[PDB]
């Protein structure tokens, strides 16, 4: 996915 280094871990 195209994010931007900032969801809660990596997985």
């Amino acid at each position: 996915f195209q994010w931007q280094r900032n969801i809660r871990k990596v997985r």
